[PDB]
């Protein structure tokens, strides 16, 4: 009955020449995130680390070993570790948000991805999708942001 | 035993001719919340944050942005047929807390209300739903009044 | 058992010359958030998420610094039958560094909070250059917070 929870927090530019890349999923679109940059993993990642009280994405994976690495990879070595802490892993949850493209049709693909790399049952993985209503820097289209929780259990 | 947690996130546009409905509570404003349904941004969050926490998907895949019925819908009706779908899911919840940002109006005078209509909708005690009111300190478009933001956290368990 | 989750969220302004504390850490920059107490944007929005779990309000419903209000805010969980079980936190800055002072502000929680370092974390993130936030201008924090009955 040891729980923990964690948050997690990522935002990421969009710009051309980038492909956009979320939840493993890769979106046609105009343009991509500025990492693979895929801000719905991350955010999944600093919720996992922060439930285990490891600290967060930027020391684990920094820009000095994991070069190169997708941020599939990285999720699936934050529960590695988040493991060898002693927790297991109990459910996530997590929204992104974008103005543009259309997510929706891409949530199933997002939640098979973060499933198998977390080596959960699809019912314990949730992610939602929303636009920021023309408001801001999202509703600009300027970036993608994501938010997560995650409980795990010691 | 088997707990979740799930979180929910909502904004909508501050726009004249509108109503100002959060929490359930019929706010005097001259502006309101821009939306199909009555906008209430406060309710939509929570009830993302409950369909998270069951990983039923989200509001707009259960109460679809393009459908008539849904029209000028009341968020309380929605949030109760959400409790439902998640009871039938079989999850009872547990508690909510939640935050509401707004440049204005004030809040602080309906927070009561707002957590006796969210208590109410879900069937639990007042002890067990919280709403913190907030503002984003003058800051981004929150600050300049262009909008409100709802920010839910949601814990269930699986009966 | 009676688990309950809470999450916090504040903002405040960078402005000069007020002093830059978070995480009851005072850390060399030429600007500081502004607010009414110290403006300790990561001690508030740890004390709201942990009023949100107890169900006892927000922070501006029951009141020093804000090291002393995450105290009378940890007296009031427990006084409701509540016992802290973990907290996690972001902040996110553009700047300056807040590495290197992380594990500063989490003993300074840890203790106020009467828990071991293994069950507070503190994590930091940039905005990548979006916003309010990315031009500096402020700096967010949020928070989750997990007690029991
Ligand atoms: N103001 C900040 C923001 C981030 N950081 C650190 O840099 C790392 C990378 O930041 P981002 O991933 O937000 O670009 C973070 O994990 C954090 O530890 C910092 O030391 N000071
Ligand atoms: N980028 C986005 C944002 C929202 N959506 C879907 O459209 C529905 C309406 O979006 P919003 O609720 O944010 O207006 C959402 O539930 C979401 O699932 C999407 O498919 N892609
Ligand atoms: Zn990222
Ligand atoms: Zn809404
Ligand atoms: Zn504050």
């Amino acid at each position: 009955m040891d729980f923990r929870i964690g948050q997690g927090y990522d935002v990421h530019q969009l710009v051309p020449g980038r492909p956009l890349i979320i939840g493993g999923v890769t979106i046609p679109y105009e343009r991509g995130l500025l990492s693979d940059a895929d801000v719905l993993l991350h955010a999944i990642t600093d919720a996992l680390f922060g439930a285990a009280a490891l600290g967060d994405i930027g020391r684990h994976f920094s820009d000095t070993r994991f070069k190169g690495a997708d941020s599939r990879a990285l999720l699936r070595e934050c529960a590695s570790r988040v493991a060898q802490a002693g927790f297991a892993i109990r459910n996530v949850d997590s929204t992104i948000i974008a103005q543009a493209p259309k997510l929706a049709p891409h949530i199933d693909a997002m939640r098979a991805n973060i499933a198998a790399d977390l080596d959960l049952p699809l019912d314990r993985v949730n992610v939602k999708a929303k636009t920021n209503e023309k408001l801001g820097y999202l509703g600009r289209g300027e970036g993608i942001e994501a938010q997560a929780a995650a409980l795990v259990v010691r």
